[PDB]
């Protein structure tokens, strides 16, 4: 009789489950059964251009109507044990893009059963997936990508099922509590539609966020480095030309250490058909060196034939080298930014 | 009696599963049953050489018919939960080339059970499988391969089980819209055949990928390093050969520096018997490098005798190397093209 | 009625499961059940700043009572077998900041039963968990940080369950015998609390520990040879400028060098945008040798006509580089300290 | 009554499954069960000398008699569905010295069973498995390793159970096309015996190959390199005294790229305290080489004061170097082969 | 009545498990039960200082005395299926010091329960474990660590359960027959004694292995290597000081070779805060072949003021650089042997 009896409780329960298919979607042969979705996001933990695939955390939440659930004389939310989501009919929602996800399970399966006196449902997931995020990096690092999140019904086409983002473009919460070391998040949206395959019409709700990368980081490691190179490869025009060993070791060495800056990218990066940003800076900034070293052969080529076209051509370069170098850094960073 | 009655639909569930044995194939001790199959190949996430297999996500999705789930009255397609496949008979189909699959389990089971009136079961899975290919890698990296995927009954033989493309050529969809970074979709083919074993005829449905390697990563990561370090050697000839640590420097430096290329092309693959084209180019790049060292010892040899021709050789190795280089490029390319 | 006759304690026992409901919490529909909980940290298995986690193996006891598992007539505490865990209720505790936990099931699931006669639960389990524990970096390897595991109820809202510390500040033990190969645990911190989700109020407890990064290693790793480096290119002053070869030759060593500790320090770290203090030092070291080289680059342009400005100028550049770097070393280390 | 009959069908299986006790052996008290065994290789997917182990993929069949699954009345072999398995007797069959193995379960569990009129038992499994190879590799890469497959049952004792090779030699199939790019399989065979533990004594069943490891890939990466590194170091012979900077730099060269083919294979081998073959090659090539240059230092020391010593001794070792490597070659290839 | 009639036994077998509760341990609320041990050591699969663990396979077998399953009338042994046990009542041991440990499952869970008249069980498992083992590595790579297995029940404390090495100090065999690459098993110990943790005694069992390591790879690879690369720099020394290229080239080349050492080993190496042996033996061969760069820079600078002290600096450097290097390898075997 009263809601603090506990037989009372586990009568109603028992009597909701007595005789309840779980093969059969609430309301079937009839109108759609209209599923709201929430997404609260926890942390993306990695976002892999090896793998091209992102790692996210989440509380991905389901509210749907199922009268056969309806109790009546208890003025309270009943809150089941998670097992008893075993005994239920739920969507089979699943995420389209994705490659290995699931549910975690310490101290108990990471989910959550609620039952409303209208016989409403909320259900809830801890998951943990990777979804794959195809990246174009034709301007890495400066470059910005779009990872989306599909959500869709697997069985149910839109005649049995349907989709929205309950509570409107508020449905995902935790976007701006998300520290991405190397990215950060520009946008997100959210979008719901139908998609025809052979098997007909079935919903879909997206969850797309526009990422940018960060450039402190390339700047620590690859364009400073560059740059003291190149600039230490022209401290060889003010050395006096007589010096052979002094210029062709400084050629050489800053040729070879042009060449060695940046071996931590084949393991950083997937095997792509195309010049990324970063490459071309690399490449141009080994031109330059080497050109400098070219421009040191040339010099001892014709150092005997004319000793003072020799200071002639080192006294040019001295300023010829720099100004095209700051020409190409300043077509660079105004083509990339 | 109509759709939207709830336990009328129940009931003819109910009895469509009474009695049902799911230890015998539909029509057992009768014809074979046969079991149309299509695939849709969502994605190829990676191709793998150091371990020649590749991996593969796809719906697959059985048709057949069995007459013991036959119902009437009901003028619709029942849709049932995931879970009443424990309670059916589904084929044993199989994956003769895989070597670890699996089937997505987020929010539930990636599965699907559709019935007819007709007693017609439509039976679809999402499965990623990681499927073995062997790899002629003797043009590597300008190679061509051939990755198939064998499906097949597994215990039921032909006088118990038939399969076939459903739809014909059209039964795998989605080929045409896979981003592989590195390869190409060339063609893919079905064929579908007969295989006898000591145990009697099987069924088999072979799918086909014909993929073709990609060039820029190679050419942009190993052969524009080993040009640059092969000019570099020869940048040699025209320094004069008195100044000897410089070329000293360079001859050693170049060495060295298409030794380090070599070794991390050849730790980068497996160790196939045979000879690959980028190795074939490398120890070219490496002959010629060593050459121009060499070169300069034989300058440092002929110089006790003459002065004029140790002058004479560095003037007609400036021609002749960029020369033979340029003719062993051209052989090289116009016979791996 | 004898302790000995396991008869009569198992028909006790099925007296207590005899209608039990796994579905309903202790007292549903009435007061919070409080859960004291204790945790016994066996160790920390490796702390990451690569992935941002570190792994956690402890005894977690959960602490709560249930009338329905009140038994009289036995004056002893019943340590049952753990696979009776999964005929009672547990609480649906979760770690919100894991990402990969488990729960060890060698020989049996490591899990603990233990009831009283009062109707007290005592539920023990083993588990490994990596929390995730965001670091700031722009003190590395100098920093101090704070790592948290947030301990919550995933389905039951503070009107249904309380969670407390079983103990107070000795709820937690272990901590002192903690062998970090890397940190030193400092102190750790017990917090209990509630936090506000748009589904409700959920308690909340909270395990700190506050780790400061042993700095020996990286003082003799990415210190020492940045400053012989220094010093070696303050040797490059007593030469004298006679003897190009020798000073081009220190420079380039020394600044290269520089730049190769540089990619040795960032080959262990992720892809923070920010500077740390190491990169700050090594920075500073790399400004030091450039200005020593750049000193001698322009000693040898003006020596010739001035060579009595060049001695003088080598005489000073040799009495103020190891003052101002001195000066510099002892602000930097006064800053971050 | 009829085949086509399926309600028969079922009642017979049922009848066969009414009173079955899985808990006891087939004749359990009486004389042995006598199970045979076959195994179709599909793959050999990888044999790794540095975990020491090999995955193999099989179809593992075993075959025994069960009178209480005879059935009387069906002139026909029952194929049922794999999910039967789990309610038979099955033997305990394990294999010795795996160390992860797997039955696949894609798109069911890769598992048959048959059942034949007199109570006959066939039940197949698709197993792949990563069993531990110890290897001998003091002859390496010239050595050819015998791997083994050790099948034994775990509780029952050649009192309860026996083994055999159900058909003779032909027991295990699909040897022929094994596909190792490294190995070439030399011979398989089939052992039986019973070995004795502290518990008993125990049916056990080996499966062994021998396989060859393939020497072009060494050819063409240690071999070639290093007899073309040795000949190039002789070549310093004919080059005169004075000219140290290219006989020092051919000295230099020879010796360091003689390091770097030592180096390569270091990383694909486990650490093994003995000594290979290769690493005795490699040790006499650069003796050699060292050899060549120290004997050159002696010659630019002794030259100033003993010139003429100096000319015999370099027309002594023209003659003496390539003799020396004839006769290492020698009997390298004559202990090693 | 027959030991062959299946049926009689099957009736003794329901008899059994007829009124059993796994829920309680034998002579509940009497004396605690007695649980001997035994291990029979397959192999142990790898050691790693990376995350300081062993992976260790065994035969795990426990003893106990349960008379609730002593069966009359059968003078047999009764093996029975794995699957019974899951009906009956195990001792709760777990392994304390383990991170992943598993039970192999192919064909079967590799699992044994034998029953005896007097109600005996005797219960194995195949069990692959990974334990912890902390090592002291400041003697790498020529240290000895012990690593243990800590034996323990879960929830029973002393008054519940005791455990004891079954067999004495035979109790583990297979100790000998354990092939470690790169270890050698000296001794292993027995330990059987009791814990006082907060809820009272627990026993433990502990089985203890101490490990040496083998040299002989680290002298084929590390010391030999560096040993070469001193030499060379010895080699150097004798050339004549007026050929600067060569003597210019060797020291470079030696220095960097040197600094390239053990670049393969570090890899497979912890961030430990201590310096191991090898570190220190690498740092010493540095020092040696940069003193010797050192000194032929000094003796190229003073060589045109006075070459009679240059020739004396030579002289003296080829008699002090040798014995140095003897004397510093003296010291460093004597101080870690
Ligand atoms: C990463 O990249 C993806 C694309 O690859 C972006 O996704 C797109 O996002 C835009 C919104 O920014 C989507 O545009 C919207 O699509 C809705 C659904 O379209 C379907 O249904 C309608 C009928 O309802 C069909 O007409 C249509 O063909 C589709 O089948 C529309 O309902 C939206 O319409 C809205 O705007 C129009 C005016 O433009 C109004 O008239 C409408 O009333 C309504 O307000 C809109 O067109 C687009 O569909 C998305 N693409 C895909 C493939 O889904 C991500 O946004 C991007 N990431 C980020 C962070 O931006
Ligand atoms: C990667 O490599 C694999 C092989 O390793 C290729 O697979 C082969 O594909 C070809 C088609 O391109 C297959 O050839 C076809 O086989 C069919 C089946 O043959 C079975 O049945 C017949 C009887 O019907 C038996 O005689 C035979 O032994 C088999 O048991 C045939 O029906 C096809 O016949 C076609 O051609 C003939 C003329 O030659 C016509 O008369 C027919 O009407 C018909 O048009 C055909 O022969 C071949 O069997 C496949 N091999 C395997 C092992 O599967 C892949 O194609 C390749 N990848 C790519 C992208 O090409
Ligand atoms: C690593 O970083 C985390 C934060 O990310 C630190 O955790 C914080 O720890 C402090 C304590 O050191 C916490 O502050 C404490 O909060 C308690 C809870 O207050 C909440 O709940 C009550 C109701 O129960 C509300 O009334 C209140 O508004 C809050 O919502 C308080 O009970 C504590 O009070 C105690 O201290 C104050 C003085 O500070 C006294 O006046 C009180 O009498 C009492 O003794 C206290 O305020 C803080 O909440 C924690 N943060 C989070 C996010 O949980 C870790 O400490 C840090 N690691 C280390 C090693 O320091
Ligand atoms: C890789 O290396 C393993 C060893 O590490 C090899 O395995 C051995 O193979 C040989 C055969 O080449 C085996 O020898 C044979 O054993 C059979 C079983 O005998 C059992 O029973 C007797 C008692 O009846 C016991 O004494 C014995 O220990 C066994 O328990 C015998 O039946 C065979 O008999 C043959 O020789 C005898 C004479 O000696 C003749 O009278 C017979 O007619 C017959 O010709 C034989 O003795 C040996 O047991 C295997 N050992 C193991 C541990 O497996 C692999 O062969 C090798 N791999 C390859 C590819 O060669
Ligand atoms: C790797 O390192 C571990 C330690 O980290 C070593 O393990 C230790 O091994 C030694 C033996 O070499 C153990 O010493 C023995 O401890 C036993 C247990 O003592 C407890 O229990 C008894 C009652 O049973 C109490 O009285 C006692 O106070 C303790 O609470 C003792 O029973 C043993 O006694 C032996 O010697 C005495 C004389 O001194 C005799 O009278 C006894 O009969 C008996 O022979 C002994 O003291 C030590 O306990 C182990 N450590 C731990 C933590 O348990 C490993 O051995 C090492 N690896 C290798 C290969 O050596
Ligand atoms: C609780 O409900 C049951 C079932 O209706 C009833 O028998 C019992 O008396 C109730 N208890 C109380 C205290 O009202
Ligand atoms: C729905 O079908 C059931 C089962 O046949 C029947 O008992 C019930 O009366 C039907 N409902 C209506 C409204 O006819
Ligand atoms: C089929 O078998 C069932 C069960 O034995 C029997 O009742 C029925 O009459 C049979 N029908 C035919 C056509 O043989
Ligand atoms: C085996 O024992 C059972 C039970 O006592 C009995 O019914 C049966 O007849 C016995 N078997 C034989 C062959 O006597």
């Amino acid at each position: 009789n009263d809601p603090g009896n506990m037989s009372f409780v586990k009568e109603t329960v028992d009597k909701l489950l007595k005789g309840y298919d779980i093969r059969l979607r609430p309301d079937f042969g009839g109108p759609p059964v209209c599923v709201g979705m929430n997404i609260d996001i926890a942390s993306i933990d990695m976002v892999s251009e090896v793998n091209m695939d992102y790692t996210l955390t989440m509380y991905f939440q389901q509210y749907w109507r199922d009268k056969r659930l309806a109790y009546s004389g208890i003025p309270l939310n009943l809150t089941l044990d998670n097992r008893v989501a075993d005994q239920l009919w739920v969507p089979d929602t699943y995420f389209l893009n994705d490659k290995k996800s699931f549910v975690h399970g310490v101290t108990v399966k990471n989910r959550m059963i609620r039952l409303h006196p209208d016989g409403t449902v909320l259900y809830g997931l801890r998951i943990t997936t990777t979804a794959a995020c195809m990246m174009d990096l034709r301007r890495y690092p400066l470059d910005e990508q779009n990872c989306t999140l599909e959500i869709e019904s697997y069985g149910y086409t839109t005649d049995d099922i349907e989709f929205y983002w309950r509570g409107g473009d508020k449905a995902v919460t935790g976007v701006e509590r998300i520290e991405l070391p190397q990215f950060s998040i520009v946008e997100h949206r959210l979008v719901s539609r139908n998609v025809v395959f052979a098997t007909g019409a079935y919903p879909r709700l997206s969850l797309s966020f526009r990422l940018k990368r960060n450039i402190g980081y390339f700047i620590l490691q690859t364009y400073m480095p560059s740059i003291l190179i190149t600039i230490l490869s022209w401290v060889s025009f003010w050395i006096n030309y007589d010096a052979s060993a002094a210029r062709v070791a400084l050629g050489i060495t800053t040729v070879l250490t042009m060449t060695t800056i940046n071996t931590h990218l084949r393991e950083t990066l997937p095997k792509i058909p195309y010049v990324k940003a970063i490459d071309m800076y690399l490449m141009g900034c080994f031109v330059f060196v080497f050109l400098a070293l070219l421009e040191y052969a040339f010099v001892n080529y014709i150092f005997f034939s004319q000793p003072a076209r020799a200071a002639a051509i080192d006294r040019w370069s001295r300023i010829v080298f720099p100004f095209t170098f700051s020409l190409f850094n300043l077509v660079y960073w105004l083509y990339y930014v």
